């Protein structure tokens, strides 16, 4: 081909278009909560409802997710709870959440091309680096989910580009462009460290690159004049202000935004000292949830179908259509509307006693439920239900039965979701499962209506599995408790204000301490020595019916080539230094400086983003190598311009063929592992075997 | 005072005499097995009876201990078993065992003085370094026990001295003295790495010091002539042969000695492949080994407490003191004596069948255990045990329960320690854990007796953690198998011979793999960042009747001063380099070179023996810093010669006063903590409080 600015622009546009294509293609396919979408989606939602929470990560990533959610208009109440629940059946915009990391990944590929272009390399080198980042399965798989690692990688690449822009302005110090790019480098580093704490490693890179520069600026005998000590002091002050103080100010600003958005009580208030509880303005749910007492009359509403637990005088038919025999007891149903047949009085287990006031119902208490309209008592037993031969019938019985020979079958455990010992059962806020005490079945319902004999109402029966979310109920109203009762009018709510620095210091210390002790084990934790050559990969999500896995791993051909070129660059530097020690140059001035100033800089970044992971001994995963691998993709491109080099660039055909072959091979490797990256096409068992290269636990073999 | 060779010799003799005094004074006081004397004494004894065993450490240290034991003439059979048993009532020479590390510590102090003397420093600097090593409580406390860290420290100091001797001969290359000191440096490094694997760090130090030298030898433009490439090749070959190949040969020789001494079966044969069991003869000491068959009656003995698994008709009480409710089942206990209630019949899982002969029990088989004296079957279930709310109760049940509705809870897996698939379960030699099949709890016991209701016997319960060594049992006797039975006949007994390299490779791989997985938790594990300033110390041995503790920690004043001088040296080097960048020398040629060639070398050693502990993420203790701290004591001395410097050494009075004051203060600090180092004088409670400087867990307050 050829080389010109128009060709550079065409290649950049094509690379950006293909990046946006690959990152966004099939972004909504997993359509389910995946490996770590749980926590970050929870925190983004908590940002949206302004309820306070606690996390060990710096807030900026979750702020970005919450901004994306707020842009659409979603507020909702779908705080994520478990891996493997459908987003689409919950009216939540997960695609909007996932579009931000995809945008950042596409911009990461564009920024890689920009870094190679600005450094002065030829077109094939920029194309090779941008293509290695483009055709990488790990980068694609990380920018697909609700995960804040894509923001980290994008911020590191932006810091590299900003520092390359700034360093080229070293011949015009303290100008407007000079200060602008200094502050921009500081801001990129600030975003990098405000996403995840490992972003500190970028501060090492730009740190080292500054230090060497300062050393060059401190030489009393240097070709480009000499600086008096006050001038070097001005240079050092500028570097410290733009690279240390501004990043800290932006970090503090992000915590200021975090504190200002969160002004309501929520999960995570207890990690703070009581003064902070005094400033979170405990509100909104507080009003809606009142502790339920024995002898209260309540309504019980199914979370998913919105049906109310209901009864009426009609009885189950003697025979069902399949010939089974019922107890012919009073029907218990789910009813969508409000009427008196929804009213149940919650009563103690054990013998009859006259009513008492103020006895709170608590988590895991055994209770009876008396249907007010018929004066009967809820009961389950091992008689098969109307529609489910495996599930227990629910019915009601007389007082004499409930406190006599059938008493045990009238006892139900109130199991509060996420309940703790002694926790009070509250209207609205205590989602719960109602567990039949003899059998441990959970009271359950579903949408398909009963026949006409059951008034086309929902069936109520006993589910043998307790785990399903369809077993969850809530108490909507304490019907018997008047609107003016003291039990509803004792808020005692006052909210004070603390200085920002005090709150920030308390939160920072608590976050550091919890990150120092609150570690949850994961079966796919990796070690730094396994990353550069992809010895093992992590699995995020899988379902067995469609045979679809989303096993996360890099592109083996691309990673192996990048690491091998890292080794080749090490060898080239060693050989050049050894030949120089003998007094042989063997390198042109232009080709030496670049190999030590630009390419070396890239090799610095990789090192500064890889080696510090050996010092840290907590759990680390393969995605932690995503930043460093990025720098690995840069040196590769440089080394293709280097070894195949004859502005002198006549007959780049050698580098053109080199990059064409390497990128075609990496493209074949990316096509091979593409299903494992996306999980859309169900793959056969023998096809799973072909991907078992270096011992990858695909668990579909 | 003054300075002369006679004064140097007098100071050296006095320092050596005081070293031998301090290391040997009260060496036999603890007169009991202490923190890690167990393992190393076990291995030294096994060396003495020539019975094969397995360890993760290189053999040389235990060879030295066994040589010391053999010199006295002790062979005996007192293989150590538990921490806290008296040596004197067992006819064992523990003082002879402990004299070797004491000799090595005294020689370490002498070698420190020799290193400072040979490098060219003045008398006060050598005295200061040797006194800081002399008056150090950690070095004294490490050279007191049966522990192979003193050998490591002595070998590192010897390698430093040997390399300093060798480097001074650089002006007469390839001479007899040159080669002699090269080989001696290699041999010292070989001993260092053949004691403990962390001795590899010394190879880093002498490695780096060589590399710099080679760089200086590679310069084509250097003041002392120029070397052609063949001459530099000869130099590099000499370094590689004396520093890489000879150390490996000595390491291999120590394994050859280890293999030649061990030609009898012993504990640790099962870690090898059956060829190796074939190359070890079938020996007499603890000869017993007979495969256990279903329907045999056996006794089951706890390895650590020696209690027998036991039962009797008495039942658990309905309520424990804390209000918990038991199953009221038959008690299962640990009993120290021999009686028929220790007898259990081992039976198949699955349905009842009439007895069959010759069905061997194998690794990971599921079994039942029938208590012969009560005709009941061992059972565990998720009911909390007498003393441990977290651990499962062990009880027994009827035949009808064990082969009926409770059958699953009667099944236990026999998991042989280091077992392989299909391995036969044998009396005596198969140490095992008994894993409850439903819950995966391990059958466990501990020393604190049950109350009177349990006859003051040991509790048996289900430990949720399987890894602990306290889960290990063994079968002591096949009670049902008569003494004259064919199964007790001993077969073939033929011993083959393997090439040394094959045995070494198998043993090395197995040792590396077990060190990679076989880690036992310790409550006093420390982190590298706590070492240089003594933030926490380890306790070795203590008895409550005499109020004597042997809490192991360094000398706080000496360690703090040494680390502070390390920091001061860093600052001095930084300031000198910064002034040189401005073009200001500020240092004489002689005072510069020393500060970069001798003192810097010492600072190298410290670094190369401290920083590599951050890369390693296994358990580390304070004694691991003993080598590096040694180098810290050297730079200190150098920095006292440096800053107080006016052969020019007129009026050393400044350095004399400096070293006198520092050593007097360190001597006061060593006197303060001396009881905690020795444990001879019982100290009062208020005296224990005075030693609580930086949060030291003395547990006598
Ligand atoms: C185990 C050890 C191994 C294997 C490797 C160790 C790591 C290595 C080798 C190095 C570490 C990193 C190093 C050395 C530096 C990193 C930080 C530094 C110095 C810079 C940051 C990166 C960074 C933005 C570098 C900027 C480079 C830009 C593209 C230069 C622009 O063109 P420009 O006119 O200046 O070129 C030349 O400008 C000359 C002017 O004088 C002129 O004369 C020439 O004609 C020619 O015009
Ligand atoms: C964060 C970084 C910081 C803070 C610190 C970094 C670490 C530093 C500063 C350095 C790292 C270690 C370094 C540089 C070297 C270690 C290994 C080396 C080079 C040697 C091993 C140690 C080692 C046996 C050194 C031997 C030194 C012996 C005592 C020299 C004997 O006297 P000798 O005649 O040679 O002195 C002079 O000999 C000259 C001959 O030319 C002559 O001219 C002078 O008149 C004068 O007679
Ligand atoms: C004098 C200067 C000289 C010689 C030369 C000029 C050098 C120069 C101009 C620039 C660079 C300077 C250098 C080398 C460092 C400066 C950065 C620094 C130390 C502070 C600035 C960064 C900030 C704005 C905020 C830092 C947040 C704070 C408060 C603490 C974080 C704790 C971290 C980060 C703990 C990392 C482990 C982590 C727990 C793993 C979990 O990991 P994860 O959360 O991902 O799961
Ligand atoms: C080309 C050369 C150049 C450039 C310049 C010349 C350099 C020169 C002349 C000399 C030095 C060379 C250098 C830098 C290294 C050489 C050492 C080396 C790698 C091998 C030689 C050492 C040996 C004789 C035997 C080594 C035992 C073996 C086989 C493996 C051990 C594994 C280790 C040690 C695992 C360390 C962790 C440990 C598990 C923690 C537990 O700890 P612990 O057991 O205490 O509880």
């Amino acid at each position: 081909p050829a080389g010109s600015e128009r060709d550079y622009k065409i290649a950049f546009a094509i690379i950006t278009a293909l990046a946006f294509l690959t990152r966004f293609w099939g972004i909504s396919h997993p359509d389910q909560v995946v490996f770590d979408e749980v926590h970050f989606g929870k925190f983004a939602s908590y940002y949206l409802q302004r309820t306070y929470f606690f996390d060990v990560h710096p807030p900026l990533g979750k702020l970005l997710f919450a901004f994306m959610g707020w842009l659409v208009g979603y507020d909702g109440h779908f705080h994520f709870d478990n891996i493997g629940d459908p987003y689409v059946i919950n009216k939540v915009p997960y695609v909007a959440f996932r579009a931000l990391p995809a945008i950042l990944g596409s911009l990461t590929v564009s920024v890689v091309f920009l870094i190679m272009w600005e450094s002065g390399y030829s077109l094939p080198a920029c194309i090779l680096a941008s293509g290695l980042v483009l055709l990488d399965n790990a980068h694609i798989g990380q920018t697909r989910l609700i995960l804040l690692d894509a923001t980290l990688v994008f911020a590191m690449a932006c810091s590299l580009l900003c520092y390359i822009k700034f360093y080229k302005l070293r011949h015009e110090p303290f100008s407007r462009k000079w200060w602008k790019w200094l502050i921009l480098t500081g801001f990129a580093l600030s975003c990098d460290i405000s996403t995840k704490y490992v972003g500190l490693f970028a501060f090492i890179t730009i740190g080292s690159a500054v230090c060497i520069d300062l050393w060059d600026l401190l030489n009393i005998n240097r070709p480009k004049g000499a600086l008096t000590l006050p001038q070097f002091g001005k240079h050092f002050a500028a570097r410290a202000f733009g690279l240390i103080f501004m990043p800290f100010m932006f970090y503090l600003f992000w915590f200021q935004v975090h504190f200002s958005i969160l002004t309501r009580s929520g999960p995570g208030d207890d990690f703070m000292t009581p003064e902070f509880q005094e400033t979170l303005s405990d509100n909104i749910m507080l009003a809606n949830a009142v502790t339920i007492d024995y002898w209260d009359t309540i309504t019980i509403k199914h979370k998913e179908t919105k049906a109310y637990l209901h009864s009426h005088p009609d009885r189950y038919p003697l025979r069902y259509d399949d010939g089974r025999v019922s107890s012919q007891g009073q029907q218990v149903t789910g009813y969508p509307f409000n009427d008196t047949n929804n009213w149940w009085q919650i009563l103690p287990a054990g013998p009859f006693e006259e009513p008492k006031l103020g006895r709170h119902v608590k988590h895991r208490d055994l209770v009876r439920l008396r249907h007010v309209g018929t004066d009967t008592y809820l009961l389950s037993h091992d008689v098969a239900s109307p529609y489910y031969p495996t599930n227990q019938e629910f019915t009601t019985v007389s007082f004499n039965e409930a406190y006599g020979d059938r008493a045990a079958d009238t006892l139900f455990e109130v199991r509060i979701e996420h309940g703790k010992p002694g926790q009070e059962f509250k209207s609205i806020s205590s989602h719960f499962k109602l567990i039949h005490n003899p059998s441990k079945v959970a009271m359950w319902t579903h949408p398909t209506p009963l026949p006409d004999w059951g008034h086309r109402q929902q069936e109520i029966n006993g589910n043998k599995q307790i785990a399903p979310s369809s077993n969850v109920w809530l108490v909507e109203d304490i019907v018997s408790l008047p609107a003016d009762h003291k039990r509803r009018e004792k808020p005692e709510r006052k909210v004070k204000t603390l200085p920002f620095l005090r709150k920030w210091f308390e939160l920072q210390r608590s976050m550091f301490w919890h990150n120092n002790q609150l570690t949850a084990s994961h079966p796919y934790a990796s070690l730094p020595y396994q990353w550069p050559f992809l010895l093992r990969g992590v699995s995020f999500w899988t379902n067995s019916e469609t045979r679809q896995q989303i096993y996360f791993l890099g592109n083996p051909v691309g990673w192996w080539i990048a690491s091998s070129v890292l080794a080749i660059y090490v060898g080239i530097v060693l050989a050049d230094q050894f030949s120089l020690r003998r007094g042989i140059d063997a390198l042109d001035h232009r080709t030496r400086s670049r190999l030590y100033n630009s390419t070396g800089f890239f090799f610095l970044a990789w090192a500064t983003h890889y080696f510090p992971f050996f010092v840290m001994g907590r759990q680390l995963f393969l995605h932690h190598y995503l930043p460093a691998h990025l720098a690995s993709t840069l040196v590769t491109g440089a080394l293709v311009e280097f070894i195949f080099s004859p502005f002198a660039g006549q007959s780049l055909m050698g580098s053109w063929i080199a990059t064409a072959v390497i990128l075609a091979l990496v493209a074949w490797s990316w096509w091979f592992f593409l299903p494992l990256t996306y999980g859309y096409p169900g793959m056969s068992v023998q096809q799973v075997l072909r991907r078992k290269w270096l011992g990858y636990d695909l668990h579909f073999a």
